[PDB]
């Protein structure tokens, strides 16, 4: 553990950049609570112009050891700088949403609907293609050679988003626990009608994450709905609120299945309510998406907020091609 | 040409013209089914061809319209006890066969499971074949060229009957409103998860039948469950209780869809609880099944009880082939 850090620091001296980067990663793979590695890797990353990652490391170091002097002097400088960097990116997104606020766009909107389904289902392991999804939703006929469950995941999504767009989007008032159960009722209804629209009865594992016990789900969902209809959350930038709402639901994991799908849809509800286009996390982005969700469980929700913001920009860029 | 047909039918009956009179009598009742004089005349005519059961139905129909019609009374006062004994004897013939039914049989039981689904779905209009149903339930893969809704009807049935057999069949105690909503939850869950497991909110028409208003469904369902757990129903022969339970549910029509399917399964619940094999109303029997259900709405539940009893015998006969 300490052997790797002393080796990484020596490699950093005079040359050997990629030899040190993998050595630093090794010392943190050995022990991610290595206060000395975190600050060293943080100071190292700041040299390659990555202040955001550096600050993450100094921050991770401080939660472990609050009076570590090297982490403090560094963090006392990055904290305000990183907050401005984040705030600037949000203004860049706002300028693009101002541009999107004003036949070619209609052809993009209809295909991105079928596309959103493709990615939201594929990210969970759905082997279906975009042409098969486009067929299933248009003919209502079964795609030959593919399982019923996979095609029922697709119908379920469609029923969920047609529900949000007709009932929920434009609706005035506070978001309730019944609304979330109603989205889940459609998401999972064609795959598991017994568990669709109802709270988890058993205890589950999501990677290395153990969600609240089924006995406490109802209470934690009550607090979450209350936070959605609170003014602290209402004061956040739309992208930050939408990412936090998504993380919090996913964290509670109130359902046996369809947590990620319901969250991604609740995220789009938050966005669209504040006049933002619906957003799509791609099949290819899965590995990064699970990495940033892990980083939030560990204590820092910021990388996930930036991930959701990179997605909002890539969705706003794709629309501005026409 | 109402009384004109009856006077013509009676003349045709004199000396000869049997089939000319039978269609003439049917015409007079197609013109007016509340023709007290046609009903008694057709009743006296049918008794000549050895059909006492149909005759009694007619004399009974005549008496509900006109209670003091002398010709209908003298005839009914003779058929009522005779027809009750005829019915009671058929029930004893069924009991003797259930006593007989109490590797070759195992091969019949497994195929009749897939068969029961084929008929219960086809009777509602499902274009799927027995080989396609056998595929869907074994591979869980979609049948090419057929709609998703039709295959989801099949999965739904299977979930419903696996539920009844594991939870409900052997269960000791009273049958509740929650049990019926739980069967419906599976029956219709893969086709309409929003309406599956819940009572009708709108008013519907079933042929010429207008079921109770959605406001009264809950009260009528409360009375029905109470009748299932009552001792008057408990004193009836198993076949008569199972047929009455099926008619009463179907009459209330508490669901937008899957009433016939839930009833047919509740019927099998009643039968199996009293040690009878599960019963199958065939695709081909549809026209007779809807005829006898109409006859009950009109005031006489007996033809439907005999229909369900003919089904129980044909199911007991098929088992005794091995
Ligand atoms: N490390 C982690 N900690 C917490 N939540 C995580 C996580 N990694 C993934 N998740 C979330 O949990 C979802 C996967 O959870 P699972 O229990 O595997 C099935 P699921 O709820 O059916 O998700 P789905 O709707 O994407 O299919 C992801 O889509 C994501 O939103
Ligand atoms: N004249 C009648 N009066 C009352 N019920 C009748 C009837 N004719 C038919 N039925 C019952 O009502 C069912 C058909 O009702 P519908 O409203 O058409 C659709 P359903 O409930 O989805 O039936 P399903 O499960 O057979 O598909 C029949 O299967 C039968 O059990
Ligand atoms: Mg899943
Ligand atoms: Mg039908």
């Amino acid at each position: 553990a300490r052997a790797a850090l002393n080796q990484a620091l020596e490699m950093k001296r005079q040359g050997k950049r990629e030899k040190a980067q993998k050595l630093f990663m090794h010392a943190l793979k050995m022990d991610p609570d290595f206060v000395d590695a975190l600050t060293e890797f943080g100071i190292f990353s700041e040299e390659d112009k990555d202040i955001i990652q550096a600050d993450y490391l100094y921050t991770r170091a401080l939660t472990i050891s609050p009076y570590h002097e090297k982490a403090l002097v560094n963090r006392d400088r990055t904290l305000p700088l990183v907050e401005e960097i984040d705030q600037r990116y949000f203004s860049i997104i706002d300028s693009k949403v101002k541009k999107v606020m004003s036949s070619a766009l209609r052809r993009v909107m209809e295909e991105t609907y079928y596309h959103h389904i493709y990615h939201t289902v594929a990210i969970e392991g759905n082997t279906l293609t975009l042409s098969e999804i486009r067929h299933i939703l248009e003919t209502r006929y079964a795609v030959p050679g593919k399982s019923l469950e996979e095609q029922n995941e697709v119908i379920g999504m469609h029923a969920a988003m047609k529900y949000i767009n007709t009932t929920l989007v434009s609706r005035i008032g506070s978001v309730t626990i019944s609304d979330v159960l109603e989205i889940h009722r459609r998401v999972l209804g064609y795959v598991d009608p017994v568990e669709a629209g109802r709270f988890r009865t058993t205890q589950v594992l999501v990677g290395h994450h153990i969600p609240p016990h089924p006995q406490d789900v109802e209470k934690q969902m009550q607090e979450f709905v209350q936070w959605l209809n609170s003014e602290e959350a209402m004061n956040l930038h739309p992208v930050e609120f939408a990412a936090l709402a998504h993380y919090k639901l996913v964290y509670i994991h109130p359902f046996i299945d369809g947590n990620g799908r319901t969250s991604r849809l609740l995220m789009n509800l938050i966005l669209m309510q504040a006049g933002y286009p619906p957003i799509t996390i791609r099949k290819e982005q899965r590995s990064d998406y699970y990495h940033v969700l892990e980083a939030a469980n560990e204590g820092d929700v910021r990388p996930f907020i930036r991930f959701i913001a990179k997605c909002t920009e890539t969705t706003l860029d794709t629309l501005l091609f026409a």
